[PDB]
């Protein structure tokens, strides 16, 4: 019989290195007869016994002749699917979990939480599937796009806490945390601090009694806003990531923000989703993230960390760890999760990496999947391999 | 070992909200690599750990050479088929139970029955195959087009129930209900009271003790006929309902056919299977239905429910909850199915959209989903996205 | 834990009647995006949880460009492939067991054995595997084709028997029977009585003491050679069927071969793998055997019954039960096979429907299934709904 | 709960024969309508319930659009993958476990471990897998093209061991063993003799007490030099294989090389990596190894045995036991792996027949399965049927 679940120590490791590429499209050419499904937005979440790959498709393969749209967001045929990591998206392997243009999944131990929003812009609506069954909704609480994280929710004890939010994209987007349990919410979370605006967050445990994310600022900085939830209390706060290595895209030169840890600053209009993931230590905590190699463009991925302090308070710049994605090739949205290995958890981020042909073509992703393994330095980079033009 | 299934209290929830979109004729084009099966009058019925969507093959895909004969209804090569729910029903997906041009299924919590209709017009024969095994068979009784419930079946401490009718579809078809038990038939009802013209009935749990069935007359009226079947008795009773909301397409318009409750009314002749479910409360039950948006075409599918009362009796217009397809999409036969959750259970609507471009051209479908989840109005509706000329 | 598995009574039921169509080919054309193994001799196994469609590929799919050759029997590609009974055994879908020109699949209760000949003509070499581990060999002894059932063998309390064959085809082919347990060969048993030629058996329990084969004699009558196994003493003996319903095609008129009931007559060259099953009543055995309805080609398929008698003695027809396939379709490969339900084996009948359009374009098959269901006669036939030129 | 299994006895049996084809190809014509992956370098590894067929894809399947390249090694798109042994290796049937352009696996009794090396040529990096989890890491330490088996790794009681390989691949690569344990490196095993060139070991239990390793000297000899590893201290001996049946390839006329046991002789430079399987007997063990038919290219594919002595002092020539594979047919990789009966262990060899068209086509490979299984001669041989320009 199955227990509950809950952050365990991190496996050992002082690196991270290449574990897999999940890249579709290199079976999407006309002359293939393979039929992978084109999505974005993908996220892994594992259990104690597999690990699933998520993504939001559009309801179409490559090749097909519904391509145009796919370059859209928010429509009435997207949906959350999933497959077993390490198999191919494609029309035939995957399944289809609800109607949804944002989502989040989670394993609590006993089961699989699913998460998916769609409806309209100005009264969209949050819905959660517990195994195979719709278990319960939450309503748009600001009419300006309700939306969630598009990475894994987090579950402690049969708990799973889940950041949502509503609001301007370019303007105040306040989000609020979740309290679900076996499918239904219990409590909503309401943070303080700096709440202007909060979206996309990738959060995990630091701790038995604290989860943290790293967000996205679509509107005012190009820090990350970054939340600590205290999962003994329920209570969060948020305040903005102080370090010189700005994680948003676009973003300022490091360091080129003056002031005091929340200002602002500039060329915080626009953002990205970011990879954070925990290495929890016995009397360390390892703080791991990825953020692009351009400062304007979504190209390349780099690993940074930094162990222990206070991302609040702490100007010091993150440690470079390493090349993901070269400059040459796309670096989208990012994200944490991590595998549990027999006694221990091991943190991984994956990568987003977008072919985009512009509008006139079909528009879709692979998934770079980086892991906490071994010692020494991350030694190789990831390409999609893909050429549009097929 | 596993135990009988009964019916339990449906989960809390106030309204039905856009669940699943499956529509494989997404991935049905030319310029594609899949291979969905050309199906018509899907239904889906779940058990303790799956939920199954089966529908009625005509034993060809799409793209593909066997198109022609896909409008009909009746010939040799229709099989009852099935995936899990959430996989595109494509001839890989897919699992082939029966030769069938009409069917159902159902769970018992032990096992699943499958039920399919096959045969002459004039001699069709009723199979009923538990799991593997084929097990029983009943005859045409009066020699025109025996056929069944095209949704699923009802099962309660073993016992497991069946619509099933015969007769000119034009005129008289009065049917039967079958009880059946471990694949085999027990014993068959006969129900008194309004028996006219029944087909096609939409059963459910209403409690324990009783099942509730809105059918269909292709006959006399556009009134739903509308079964009570008591469970403990094994006697079954069928009156018209009395709702100024009527059911069948095609109709008149709301209110219109004056009377006492059995008048049969103007535009009679025709008909359409429509969905209905039951949502059953501490000491109420909700009863939902489903109907095409325009009155005499098969577009669009609203939501309707009410709590409680007698629906042989009640003039009380149905409260309108909801657009599920606009009247610009096709709404054809609609069903409604119950999902297991942990511990209670789940009422949903299915709708068949038929993507319909004449005798000339592929005659297949697609099935939306829509479930009672947490409170509000019902927000979104639901296209197919399917172009037909790709 | 598992026990071994025993014939059990036969389910109740006084006639067959269609089941299931299994016709990849439906899928086979250009326009589509499938991919059906080009297979023969197909056959069935069931065990207590699954039943498995087995067939020989020539390791080619439809469509593909290696259709010449699919048309010969032996050669270095063919093996023995099986998919769960209900899935379109396609290049996906199916799986390899072993290299093999000829073979036969069996379930003790415990595991699979699959049976696997291949090898040179003149030295062929019959395998076996028992679930993924090959387990044994057998040897030609006459060094003129060793070949086997190409239908189920049939275990008891973990002993399965296996009829197999070597020896000219148009002359002398004296059959042996193998007991193979856990997947080796513990004893050979030679036949006593008319073991002139003796090939492509098809085995059931008449009791638990006995197994019935009617086999095919290629050589000199179109009587069908009749074995009893007494599995309590390890024993066999031979002797045609003395029936006026002669089951080989190509044969003479019913009951024109005269003399005593071992006379051979004529027309008896050549022949054809038969169907037959059992079904074992309380007080009563029932025997149901398959026939070309076409006394030259191959085309369509009867079903044919007798309760009782000796089938060595009696010259009595058989009885007519009804058409399965119509003489204006294939009728080639039939065979018995038993479907496990819960208290009680359900007998069925398979039947290969070879789609020839000669050795210029490819050759395969579909499959017909017809099982004991219910009272009355058998109420529809089938059809390939194959256009080859598609 | 599962325990760790051991070496067990092999299964009786005295010669190999034909077991399976997997010819992935077969199915890759622009006719058709499948997707096999491009893959070089299979090998297959069996644990208690299920046996994996591994392979190294390119990340692109046939047909398709990115042949270029697919004749090299090493790229940033290689990745370890499998599928159940007797499925085809198509886009969809397949798991890519992780990126790697050089692998091995093998199963401990409780779970999978996964063993990959990628990375850039002058730092390369092993990864190790176990079930789902990266857990391990290991490095370049010649930075030569850190490199491993190609084949199943050994795990006995929980550890599993592995060979290793860095340097040179026309001059020095000392290789290293690696003890394994639940996906940690547990010491590292610095092997004595003669070290100076050792790669792409087949290894397989001699004992529960000794490993044997055939391998490959690509630089100074034709003859294997063979392993013998003790598992009970952890030390490793390395001399070259005294048989006049020299095994790699290229090689000179048998029995050519003059001198004592260790003199390396003529056309030592150039190499193949060679199958090596052991069959277990009461006081008695049988090592059965693969050599291609031709002295200098990679055509035919030849089996050899000899019982009990000492491979580094038996100057008697090896027993041929057959032809697998015609020398009009490729000949490439050979491996030895056991499947696991109920009580004993299946002996077998697997062989790499590789496609090869040049660089300016495809360039894949089938795999042809040889086991121990009953007595005799070796039967019949193995083609692909595969036209590469289909
Ligand atoms: C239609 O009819 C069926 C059959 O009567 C009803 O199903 C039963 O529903 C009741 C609840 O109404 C169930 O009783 C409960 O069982 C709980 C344990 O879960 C399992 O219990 C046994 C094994 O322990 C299993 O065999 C079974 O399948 C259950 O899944 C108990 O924990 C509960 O007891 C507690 O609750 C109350 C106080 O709140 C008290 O009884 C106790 O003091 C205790 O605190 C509870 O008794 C029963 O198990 C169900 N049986 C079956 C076969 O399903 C449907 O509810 C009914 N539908 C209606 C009425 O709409
Ligand atoms: C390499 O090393 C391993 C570990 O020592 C050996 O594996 C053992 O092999 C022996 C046989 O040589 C096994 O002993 C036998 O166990 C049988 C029962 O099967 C299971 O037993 C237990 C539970 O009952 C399980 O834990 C275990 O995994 C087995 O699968 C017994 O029935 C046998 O006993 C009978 O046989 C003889 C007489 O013939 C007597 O011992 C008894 O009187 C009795 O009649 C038998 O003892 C042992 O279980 C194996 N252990 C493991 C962990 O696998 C390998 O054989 C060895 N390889 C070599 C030597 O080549
Ligand atoms: C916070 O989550 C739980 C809080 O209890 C921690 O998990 C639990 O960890 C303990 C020990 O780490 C486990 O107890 C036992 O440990 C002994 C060794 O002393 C061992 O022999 C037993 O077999 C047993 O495992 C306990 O089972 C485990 N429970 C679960 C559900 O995992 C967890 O480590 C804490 N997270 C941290 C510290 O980051
Ligand atoms: C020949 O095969 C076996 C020979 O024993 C028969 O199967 C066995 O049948 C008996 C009864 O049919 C089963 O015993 C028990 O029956 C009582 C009822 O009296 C019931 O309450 C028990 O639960 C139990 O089932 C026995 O279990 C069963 N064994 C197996 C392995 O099936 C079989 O019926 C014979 N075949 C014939 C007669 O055709
Ligand atoms: C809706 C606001 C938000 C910020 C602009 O848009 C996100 C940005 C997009 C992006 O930055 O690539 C992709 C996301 N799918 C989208 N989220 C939704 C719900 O549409
Ligand atoms: C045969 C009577 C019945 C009522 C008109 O026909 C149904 C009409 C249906 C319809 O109105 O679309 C289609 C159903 N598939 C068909 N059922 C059968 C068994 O043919
Ligand atoms: C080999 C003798 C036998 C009788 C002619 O041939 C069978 C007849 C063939 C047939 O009658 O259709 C099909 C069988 N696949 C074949 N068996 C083998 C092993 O090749
Ligand atoms: C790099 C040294 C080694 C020996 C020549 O190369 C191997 C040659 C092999 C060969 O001879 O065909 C192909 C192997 N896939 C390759 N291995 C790697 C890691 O590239
Ligand atoms: C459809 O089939 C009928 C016969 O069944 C045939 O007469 C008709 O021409 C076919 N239609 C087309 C468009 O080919
Ligand atoms: C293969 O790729 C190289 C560059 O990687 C390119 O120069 C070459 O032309 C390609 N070959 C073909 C046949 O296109
Ligand atoms: C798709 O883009 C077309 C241009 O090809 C444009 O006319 C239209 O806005 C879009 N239509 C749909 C259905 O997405
Ligand atoms: C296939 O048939 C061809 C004719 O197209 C003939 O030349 C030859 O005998 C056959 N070859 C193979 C490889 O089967
Ligand atoms: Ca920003
Ligand atoms: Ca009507
Ligand atoms: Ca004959
Ligand atoms: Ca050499």
């Amino acid at each position: 019989e199955p227990e509950w679940t809950y952050p365990r120590l991190s496996c050992p490791g002082s690196t991270f290195q290449k574990a897999l590429l999940i890249s579709p499209h290199r079976f999407g050419e006309t002359k293939g007869n393979s039929a992978p499904l084109i999505i974005r937005e993908p996220f892994i979440a594992c259990g104690p016994n597999e690990c699933k790959h998520f993504a939001l498709t559009h309801y179409a393969a490559q090749p097909g002749g519904y391509y145009n749209g796919t370059r859209g967001d928010r429509n009435k045929l997207r949906h959350l699917i999933s497959v077993k990591l390490g198999k191919i998206p494609t029309v035939e392997n995957s399944i289809f979990h609800m109607a949804a243009w944002s989502g989040s999944a989670c394993h609590d131990g006993k089961e699989w939480t699913y998460i998916g929003v769609d409806g309209p812009d100005n009264n969209a609506l949050l819905k959660v599937k517990y195994g195979e069954a719709y278990t319960d909704t939450y309503h748009s609480y600001a009419n300006k796009i309700l939306r969630t994280q598009e990475s894994a929710c987090n579950c402690i004890g049969g708990n799973c806490y889940l950041m949502i939010t509503d609001g301007s994209a370019s303007g105040v987007s306040e989000c609020r945390f979740l309290k679900i349990r076996e499918g239904r919410i219990i409590k909503e979370i309401f943070p303080t601090g700096r709440v202007k605006h909060t979206e996309e967050c990738t959060c995990g445990f630091a701790s038995n009694k604290t989860i943290e994310c790293a967000c996205r600022d679509n509107s005012y900085t190009a820090k990350r806003p970054f939340v600590k939830l205290n999962v003994e209390t329920d209570t969060a706060e948020i305040r903005l990531m102080c370090t010189d290595t700005y994680l948003d895209t676009p973003r300022p030169n490091d360091g080129s923000i003056t002031g005091p840890c929340e200002s602002n600053g500039d060329k915080g209009s626009g953002g990205i989703k970011g990879g954070f993931v925990h290495q929890r230590m016995e009397s360390k905590i390892g703080r791991w993230y990825s953020r692009t190699m351009s400062k304007t463009e979504r190209m390349g991925m780099g690993l940074y960390v930094k162990y222990d302090g206070d991302p609040w308070a702490d100007s010091d710049a993150l440690a470079f760890s390493g090349v993901m994605v070269s400059m040459k090739e796309p670096g989208w949205y990012s994200f944490g999760f991590e595998i549990k290995d027999k006694k221990c958890d091991v943190p991984c981020i994956g990568i987003e990496m977008v072919h985009d042909g512009g509008k006139e073509t079909w528009h879709s992703a692979a998934t770079a999947i980086y892991c906490l393994m071994g010692s020494g330095q991350l030694l190789w980079d990831t390409v999609t391999g893909v050429d549009m033009a097929l």
